[PDB]
């Protein structure tokens, strides 16, 4: 709707190398943002290594989702 006021889109983060997570983040988080949260969700170790790709393409991490091309329910690849 005109000037509405939700904050979260769902998202799926598919990992050949660890464990996939549907999470449902603020579109005003930043991709690097993202990856930390998916890193907490399943335990892993943060670093500035790990990329998303979307389509095909690498995800800036300085973007915050709302920039990106990203909507609700669409999935990206966690490349650690
Ligand atoms: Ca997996």
């Amino acid at each position: 709707h005109h000037h509405h006021h939700h904050k979260l889109i769902t998202l799926l983060l598919r990992s050949s190398k660890s464990e996939d997570l549907r999470l449902s983040i603020p579109v005003d988080f930043t991709v690097k943002d993202l990856i930390k949260r998916y890193c907490t969700e399943v335990k892993i170790s943060f670093h500035e290594r790990i990329r998303l790709e979307f389509e095909g393409e690498w995800l800036d991490p300085n973007d915050q989702v709302q920039s990106t091309e990203l909507e609700d329910e669409d999935q990206v690849s966690v490349v650690l």
